[PDB]
């Protein structure tokens, strides 16, 4: 069963970590701070890991009964339930129910609500809300989230879905930080079952992400978020599950116009690629331009410089 | 040789708007046309309508706002191309791809982030409103107006729409998901548009993947039915496999069990129907799917699902 890559443009691949369209590629200094990242992780032979799922709709998605509200910022408690709607079970090997968001910071969006049993069935009601990844409330691993609202007098005890739109900063200083794990069991707890930590070891090589500029609700925040492999390739990974034959795929990024290479990268096993290069560079290329498949190599393999 | 990603309804997203597919429902044949817009894709890989390939771009907008006027629809948002490229109106289609193509309110939240000398790098959002009734809705032309919930808090600048769900507006301008908006003015007729479809074969009806999207008051049930979902339009497109036939015989299988629950119809031009009469929402196992199982003809007997 031969390996490869859905043929799309950038304009055409969605970000792994955030549910908007990818906007460039961008390869970052080797620095000190490690890479966990939780959703958008999958092996080339489409073992999804950590928090991830098949669905863009899903990523940094809550579902769930909103049962209870505290005297707190982080007012109201949900109850969550997988994705999909059915049951959330807490000793499942997962870091948290699939789709949670995996960095630090404050998600905004919308909460909207529909009735059901006795209380005025199929009543339903929409508004602005925000779910900080900082709140000690926040223990997605153990079932819940609170959320805050904007107008506490219209919201129910009722099945809520959380609907993301962008991120930020606090406003009292927690700020966002896209590689910095949220503690998926609140204050004192050590996170589970997460996907592995990656990083280039081979000397001159630096991780190359696939990078977004996702909406923010005031102050300057770039919104940056990146991925190390696109929402498309993971469902694609999951369809055709072909073993991997090595460490790492050779991957080319070619013009199908003219059709030459462009540069060359090493897609790894555990789903991140790499390029030779020293230096933050966000990547001049023209918009045609996609990955391909060339061949299977190993950990060794020394890469054009890019 | 053609095939269908396989993946369960809750591995599904609704082509018509981005969430996952809850049902199948088969509609009894009415009078009314099906004609939507979005989620239309031949079989060999050919996007029809407004149709574009991410879930998050459906039903979303992109633009810059560029003017206020005193009408309840209040912000003129001037858009491009979801990717960011310029939106050329002379282009044969419907509507920038992703427009919404039903009759109603679709909320959700507006987003800016300025460029040039204004402040760049700025951004705020909040809660806005889409209706596609409005007149100013006009989207073909190159633009839509906004109602948003703070007017002092919004600027000229690059703006994106995200939708959340839909709704009826107020004053009696209902939500109707089969009748299809007027993409230019009032008195255009709607250009490049996705054919009707409709079974042809006596005793078959269409076969729909439906969702239940969110609504923002009252008790509308949010329905928005699509005729082949979001994932099997992205398989299509890079397969492009030569359709052999007319009609793609599919079954709906339990791969647990192994055995085929019942069989259907999917139409190169990309749709699915089955042989059935009355409005009926399918009972079937969760794990279910449908698989190709070979190249028929509109004659070919279906058996009754």
């Amino acid at each position: 069963k031969p390996f490869s890559l859905p043929i799309l443009t950038l304009s055409e691949l969605t970000n792994s970590r955030f549910p908007v369209p990818i906007d460039s590629l961008f390869t970052a200094q080797n620095n000190v701070l490690q890479v966990q990242c939780q959703n958008g992780r999958c092996t080339l032979d489409g073992e999804l890991q950590g928090t991830t799922q098949l669905l863009p709709s899903g990523i940094c998605a809550f579902r769930g009964r909103v049962t209870a509200q505290i005297n707190q910022r982080d007012r109201w408690h949900m109850q969550l339930q997988n994705l999909n709607g059915t049951t959330y079970d807490p000793t499942d090997d997962v870091p948290a129910p699939l789709g949670t968001p995996d960095f630090k910071g404050v998600v905004f969006g919308m909460v909207s609500q529909r009735n059901v049993g006795n209380d005025a069935p199929g009543s339903t009601r929409a508004q602005q809300a925000w779910v900080s990844t900082y709140s000690p409330q926040f223990v997605p691993k153990l079932g819940s989230v609170n959320l805050r609202i904007s107008d506490n007098d219209d919201f129910q005890f009722q099945p809520t879905k959380f609907t993301p739109v962008g991120v930020n900063d606090d406003d009292d200083g927690h700020p966002f930080r896209q590689w910095e794990l949220p503690n998926y069991s609140g204050e004192l707890t050590l996170n589970m079952n997460l996907a592995p930590p990656v990083a280039p070891n081979f000397p001159g090589e630096q991780l190359l992400f696939f990078r977004s500029f996702v909406p923010c609700s005031g102050g300057y925040n770039q919104g940056i978020i990146d991925c190390l492999i696109p929402q498309e390739w993971i469902q694609h990974f999951y369809q055709e599950s072909a073993p991997s034959q090595s460490d790492v795929a050779l991957i080319r990024y070619v013009n199908p116009d003219t059709g030459r290479t462009l540069f060359e990268a090493k897609l790894h096993r555990s789903g991140y690629i790499t390029v030779a290069h020293s230096g933050d560079y966000p990547l001049v290329v023209p918009a045609n331009g996609h990955f391909r498949f060339d061949s299977w190599v190993n950990q060794f393999y020394s890469l054009a410089p890019m």
